[PDB]
């Protein structure tokens, strides 16, 4: 079980720097539009001051910019050349729970590539430095990219979010709740563990989902919502959802002293596909 | 946060090598491609015999990605437990690159691939038993490490077999552990702790910084029977001691008295320590 991203070839080819006089920072150039984080002219008494020439986007690993709108946080800039290493691609709103990789570059240049799990709280616990705005957050279906995140700011100690490519920012912050353990990604975790023999934790006791769900409210744990990736898991392994969703309630306690494929505390940041694919 | 270097310029270089009813991955660069020699075995073998056996066309180079093309085998040769296969067509995308081995402890990228196409990219630091922790399936073997230093890759390692661990060769041709394709217990790698602790601190939690310090000659000693490796300083590691104030030989005691227990206390939210951070890590990261 690595934390595994996407290769990142497709989307460093589209990366690019993207100036307005004073701030700079990173956009995501698809045929021929530019996209960008809306605070680079740092709303509206900002985009009328604006001129085509008001900014000016450059590729490093020759771009005039002929348009330019806002969409949500984001810059919408139009430019006279299609990119070429255009991929087929999409956008694509991630729901809490679901795993992407990020492509975190800076002055339009990749410098490194992660893997994050969107939060219960709409936030992301990625590496992002000064200038790192803009980086993009994609997943890849056949060869179809979904671009599904542009990083936008830094709230709290390792916290962050951005848009979603349709202009609006996850969870609404303005250019947080608690989060809680996504206890799918949990179970999947779980299942993991007891494909590479650790089940030791496994007991006949089981909790109900619609109990587990009651449960979860009270303890800073989100709903549990199968789905068949996690049946694929249970069916493998023929432990049922019900005993994983004993076992973590009494885990939650505390591991007195034992492990779990390496760890002393639960993991959420594996999804049943993640699992299922890897193991 | 577990973070590797941008695949693109490694994925421009992948190719699906075929050797009779058996394909893997290879690396193209300039007019060589790389790939493990256990292309060659149907089904303990005689890589010698084998190569011997080998004609002009037993060897086909398919690239997917990108701009495919049809890469005709000139020569062959054998090297360690590679084979170094000549092409006629040089990768226009061949980019700067060395080839250095690793030593445990440090960190590389990995480009995980089958039949030639990248399918996923992670990140693992090679154990003092030389073996590394991936996620590699059938047909992965041939995938490539490798570490970039300004725009200059460092290809570092060639995918070979599953022990549940994993190893592969150097780029010339030494097996890590020097195993064959045909373990040690494993060890904490010190250096590497020292990082996540300097991470600890720069953070917040140090709880365990006491005055007391052990040397590094007397910690190696100490580390020969207590499963840790040698530590060697670096000059990443002097960074972190001096944003910090806290000196390599502190760290050392703690990892000392560490190693019998957190004793119900916790360090960035564990209670073992993490060794799979390097101080290049943590300066990056903070």
């Amino acid at each position: 079980l690595v934390k595994m991203s996407h290769p990142s070839g497709d989307v460093e080819a589209c990366m690019v720097q993207v100036t307005c006089g004073s701030m700079t920072l990173n956009g995501l150039w698809l045929d021929n539009t530019v996209w960008c984080p809306r605070h680079v002219m740092c709303y509206d008494a900002l985009l009328i001051s604006m001129t085509n020439h008001s900014f000016s986007v450059q590729k490093h690993i020759n771009l005039r910019v002929v348009g330019h709108a806002m969409q949500g946080t984001l810059l919408k800039l139009t430019v006279d050349v299609a990119n070429p290493s255009t991929p087929a691609y999409t956008f694509t709103t991630v729901k809490p729970g679901a795993a992407f990789s990020v492509l975190a570059c800076y002055n339009g240049r990749p410098t490194g590539t992660f893997t994050v799990v969107m939060r219960p709280n709409y936030t992301i616990k990625g590496s992002f430095l000064c200038g790192s705005a803009g980086s993009v957050g994609y997943t890849k279906e056949g060869s179809v990219i979904n671009f599904c995140y542009m990083h936008q700011m830094e709230l709290a100690n390792g916290t962050h979010t951005g848009s979603a490519f349709d202009g609006t920012m996850y969870g609404a912050f303005m250019d947080q709740l608690t989060d809680k353990y996504c206890s799918v990604n949990v179970v999947a975790w779980l299942y993991a563990a007891i494909l590479n023999g650790c089940a030791w934790f496994v007991k006949p006791n089981r909790t109900s989902v619609v109990s587990f769900n009651e449960w979860a409210l009270a303890n800073q744990f989100t709903e549990f919502v199968g789905t068949q990736s996690v049946d694929m898991l249970a069916v493998k392994t023929g432990v049922a959802i019900e005993q994983l969703l004993y076992a973590i309630q009494q885990l939650y306690t505390g591991f007195q002293g034992k492990q779990i494929l390496g760890s002393t505390m639960l993991e959420d940041e594996f999804t049943p596909e993640d699992v299922n694919m890897q193991i």
